[PDB]
């Protein structure tokens, strides 16, 4: 009825022994998208040239962490269990609220239109391109007295060249071309879902370093050699050959039996305006071609933080591409000068086991060496995946995102978002809401044209959504007391992760989940 | 209730082994037609004078293909089928939303009135008469998302003689004296009904021509006579007759079994403006008088697409009457100079069997030749059915006309609509729909007169119709790959059977259904 | 609920071998009246005087014929049945729609009051006076989409003497003293009824001339004086009287069984205004004085129709008060001067079995002739009943009215109201209706006047009423066809019986019911 509630607000937090249950509300605003239309997309910019289509249809995004945990959750979370991964997933919206604008002159009234019909589907089959994945405004907002709005939807088509055109190949989908429901005030939609089982993500670091994990105390019963020749000039000694059998203390040279990681080099700069070569954003040496980018169809893209590294840590002066950059508190706009003002997310727990991101990831003979001439060593940049490698992921991040849908294509290797988070074949559906249209009046004698007249009108009403998360408790033997994340923040005008005088709400640093230590 | 929707959105295809089915939803808008009453109409012009009533009332009409097949449906059914033929159908209407408007000076203001009625019946008895199924707009429009105007209902009523005037014959038919149902929000409407079997369009192209079905290589036991006289020359030679074997390879001479068509002849025009004859529109030698017509009580009525016949493709610079045209994406307005911009049904594929429609159906003897006087061949232009004939009827199209009621006469022979569809003698009944009248403020002291003054009206709200397909697969044993229909268009900059920039949505070309092959 | 129609609009006719059954719907408007308030009402003209009072309610009335037939259906009827009378009927009120109007300066507002009531009430017990049944407008009108105002309720009362004036005698009744039903949007009323036990009418018309019934080949075995002279010559001749078997052809004199009718004379006039006398209309000699009238407590009551006689046929240059005069389609105002734009019944039919009501009912001798005195017949113009008289009653009409109520009274003969139709004793009951009251906002300190301040208010929705008539078909033995009333409309240039350009509708020509034939 209209008279009655059709859902209760609750945001919840429910903690188990081994599973952790979240819960969170929030109220929305849905504005009506390009007047009703799909709108054919495309721009041919030459790096970027993209093609696709602007719905008036908008989605419901709750993929970033903080969605579902407060700050305290995500720090019960992480200074104490090991791993966590997602189980289930179920949500429903509620109260609706169909608005009508009267528009009139100086000042616009708003009111109720009590009969008016919103409609919304999920997706299961996932025959719509799904978005919610990346990069991308439109999450739920993390505090919860917050109210947001509806991101409109909006998909991208395969360009083919360098050049933004479309080919037989392009295909067009038409949100009313599925069945979907219409919900009135008093109408309420649910759903559920449930994950696909998914290696925990790890949240801890690892205490040992992966080239050294042999007994410091003995020695390999392998022999290598050591010298060529006697002295320690390079070009001049005698000539006989010295073989040793690898003693303690010779770890460099103990063979062992593991490759430490895959990698891609990344150009770094330093947080020093002084320090780094000028290099423009346009023209024919705009930063773009020297930051390290894969080309495809002839399109340069530029590789995202890519496949994990170990990055310089927060605070460092020099940071490379491949870590995320949050916006952090103070900033303003859009751009900004001086890199004091952002926040940095950091992998020095990954160096454990893999390679660094500005530096190599070896050094290769790249030559056969011989007494007339001297031996050359190549520098690595790029190492595909070898026998016996042995790697960490990027960590999650409290505002970064959790799942992203793996590409339905015949191969995929080792899927984890590069950007973090957990890789499924089949990710929560993305929900997609409308407002009907409605019609403005209309001549009284018929035209075929179709009609373009329409009434004015947004809803608003709670959406709620509620996820099982499946975690594991640490467990370790290690006896001195580990790193927690704590906050630590000195004394403050103005109390940090709080809402302040002007009652604005902004998270003062990035958080990771590895603060708990475990050994390889 | 107020609150509750009374109807889900849900537009389907599902496809199955025998049988497809279509269900496509869409919103609609409803004026106030004049102002309420009947209206007597009538106009006496020479070939074209009229007589009939308009009505308050408006109709549903979903006979267009395109209302029930999206693009890539219509490709799929007829890329694969032979034949199909429509099985059932059900239709509901939902979510009634009635506005008043208070119309405010300058400004016009409209709100909801909920307690208002429209009115809605459909008759099975068919004792309205048909409308729906010929020629004209009004049906859902193709793309989902497109509001439509519910079309208003008039009917037409007989004309005797060339002045246009009324017998006692004439008759008028007043909907309210059926029985309808009202509703209010929160009330719906719906209803079934089963098609009656027909035989299923043929959905493929001849790879016979019918004149030839023997076998190549060896020769009929039949003899014919050969010749008169001796060489080549028309009126020399010496006299005695010579009769011969019919032998392999002197095809045309082969006694066949079948007559290939029913037909009439067609005026042709080329494309080229330059070609034609000069020929105005209007006064004693307006084109119509030149362009086949069948005279009927004294009125010429030009012949639609006649009895079906074979017709220049759709690129060829001429064409007849004979085929359909179609607007086309580009065209403006009502009027157009050339014929580039629109679009040409052709039935090219009809040709293996019946004859072309510029062409004629043969030539006859038209006399009793003898040695003092020559032969004489008439020229056939109008030929009625003969024993042994077969022909192919004209193809559907995918924004051609579905069905249409075969005429309550006596006599019918071969029902097909020519215009291209199924012919029913109890075809979907028209749903009429109607906004109840209400009252403006009247007056005080009673007067007989029947009140003028009302309150300002209109409707709006979804309609839903589910058509259940019966479709045959091909099960053929040619060898070669088949041609099939597939969009072959070129990089387009806004690409075809979508919408655009500009947010308009239009077809590029009209479809038919014959693509896959099969012999006689 | 507020949302849900309470009925559905059904009109129609289904017709058995033995009974048809009609049902109508319309939509009606009811405003307040009297503002309220019950008004005496009384004016004192001479022959005209009357008193009575005016009331807040309204009332629903179906007495015309041509509220239930189409006039097809009034054709289907005449044409195939001997004879009609009613057997039971139920009406039902539905979508109550109450309207407030704001009334801004210059622009008047109207906007739905959800929240309000109407009243109504059906007395069976016949309390109320009736007043239904005679002349009046207010009926339901004949073609469905008309909307209609129902009709104030006032009633009469007995007028003493030629002055107005009351005498404790004189009564009032006040409708709010009934209990009645109270509805709101959402809310319908509901009633049934059974007629009672009443004469089939005849729908006829008599094949056989009362005054000969007998064998035209054989005479009477009775013998009469023919004559007391001899001689063609008034006064002269011998004086033997003669008497004479009364043979085949001197049908005058056979002695018959019956006489043929009750009888009052009528004034009659000329449709050629040239033909009359001169007559004002006011005055010591106005028209009224010197057309048969009927003195009733000094009152002239100007006698409508009288007892059934036959009158001139329609077409005929001279017309009686005797017949009753309709509008006809043509006229715009209350007054015409010429009569060719009216309509005029006429009782032809009726000539076979009574006398004409412009000529007398026949001549009696009014003297006892002798010898010496002459014989001297005397003109009869007004004649009781006499045993073994028998006549027909006035025929029905399209639009005549249906029944009427017999009044109370001790004595009553042949009850069949004289305007045509069928008397009750217990006639269908009046149904009353009103909107209930409302009050305008009202002062702060109580004050014991009755409020006189009320918001205004009207009301509309749709009534449907259903008849079930008893009829029985011919079972003539007549050999030559008989008349049947068939349209025969010349060619129209806006159709008969129909809505026309302007959309108007008006019934061509009263028509009757007797076409069929039968003896006596
Ligand atoms: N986040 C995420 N989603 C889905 N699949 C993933 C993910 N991370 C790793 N993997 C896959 C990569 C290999 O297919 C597999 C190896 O199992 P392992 O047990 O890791 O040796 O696990
Ligand atoms: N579209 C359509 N509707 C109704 N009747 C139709 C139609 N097409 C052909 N026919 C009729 C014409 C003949 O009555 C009959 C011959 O059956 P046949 O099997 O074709 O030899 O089929
Ligand atoms: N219309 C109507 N209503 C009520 N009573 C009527 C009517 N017409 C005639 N009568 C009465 C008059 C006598 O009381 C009775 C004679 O029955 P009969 O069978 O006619 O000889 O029928």
């Amino acid at each position: 009825g209209v008279g009655n509630a059709s859902g209760d607000w609750h945001c919840d937090s429910t903690w188990s022994e081994g599973k952790v249950t979240t819960t969170s509300t929030r109220t929305w605003v849905l504005p009506t998208y390009n007047n009703h239309l799909y709108l054919r997309l495309g721009t041919t910019s030459n790096s970027n040239t993209y093609n696709g289509f602007s719905t008036p249809w908008g989605y419901f995004d709750f993929n970033r962490f903080h969605c579902h945990f407060s700050p305290r959750d995500w720090q019960r979370l992480i200074n104490n269990n090991w791993g966590l991964r997602p189980k289930a997933m179920r949500v429903k919206i509620f109260n609706i609220q169909v608005k009508e604008v009267t528009t009139s002159n100086g000042e616009t009234t708003v009111a109720n239109n009590l009969t008016s019909t919103v409609q919304i589907f999920a997706d299961s089959s996932y025959e719509l391109p799904y978005v919610m994945d990346a990069g991308q405004e439109g999450s739920l907002p993390p505090f919860p007295n917050d109210v947001f709005m509806v991101p409109q939807y909006g998909y991208c088509g395969i360009v083919t060249g360098e050049n933004q055109n479309q080919t037989d190949r392009n295909a067009f989908y038409c949100l009313e071309y599925f069945p979907s429901q219409m919900l009135r005030t008093g109408n309420n939609f649910e759903m559920a879902y449930n994950f696909e089982k998914v290696p925990f993500h790890s949240m801890y670091a690892h205490s040992q370093s992966l080239d050294r994990l042999m007994n410091p105390l003995l020695d390999q019963y392998l022999w290598h050699l050591q010298s060529t020749t006697s002295g320690e000039t390079l070009n001049q000694g005698n000539a006989a050959t010295t073989f040793g059998k690898i003693r303690s203390g010779d770890f460099a040279f103990y063979r062992k039996n593991w490759l430490p990681g895959p990698c891609v080099k990344q150009q770094r700069f330093s947080k020093t305006a002084s320090q780094n070569y000028k290099i423009p954003a346009s023209g024919g040496n705009a930063l773009l071609k020297y930051d390290t980018h894969y080309t495809l169809n002839n399109r340069w893209s530029n590789i995202a933080p890519g496949p994990p590294m170990a990055t310089a840590g927060p605070s460092d002066g020099d940071f490379s591409n491949a870590q995320l950059i949050f916006p952090g508190p103070s900033v303003t706009g859009n751009t900004t000068t001086s890199a004091n003002n952002l926040l940095f997310t950091s992998e020095e727990e990954i160096a454990a086991t893999n390679p660094r991101d500005t530096d190599m990831f070896g050094q290769i003979a790249d030559n056969n060496q011989n007494a007339t001439t001297a031996p050359i060593t190549g520098n690595v940049t790029a190492m595909g995946v070898l026998p016996g490698m042995v790697w960490q992921n990027r960590d999650i991040y409290y505002q970064g995102p959790i799942w992203a849908k793996i590409p339905h294509a015949d191969g995929h290797f080792h899927p984890s978002p590069l950007i973090g988070g957990f890789g499924l074949k089949h990710p929560p559906p993305q929900i997609f809401i409308k407002n009907t249209p409605v019609p403005a009046n209309p001549a009284t004698t018929f035209t075929a044209a179709r009609v373009d007249s329409f009434i004015t009108q947004y809803s608003t009403g709670q959406v709620a959504v509620q996820i099982e998360w499946e975690i594991e408790k640490e467990r370790s033997k290690r006896w001195n007391p580990e790193v927690q994340f704590t906050s630590n923040y000195g004394n403050q005008s103005s109390m940090l992760w709080a809402p302040d005088t002007t009652g604005k709400y902004t998270e003062p640093r990035v958080i990771g989940s590895r603060y708990l230590t475990n050994h390889l």
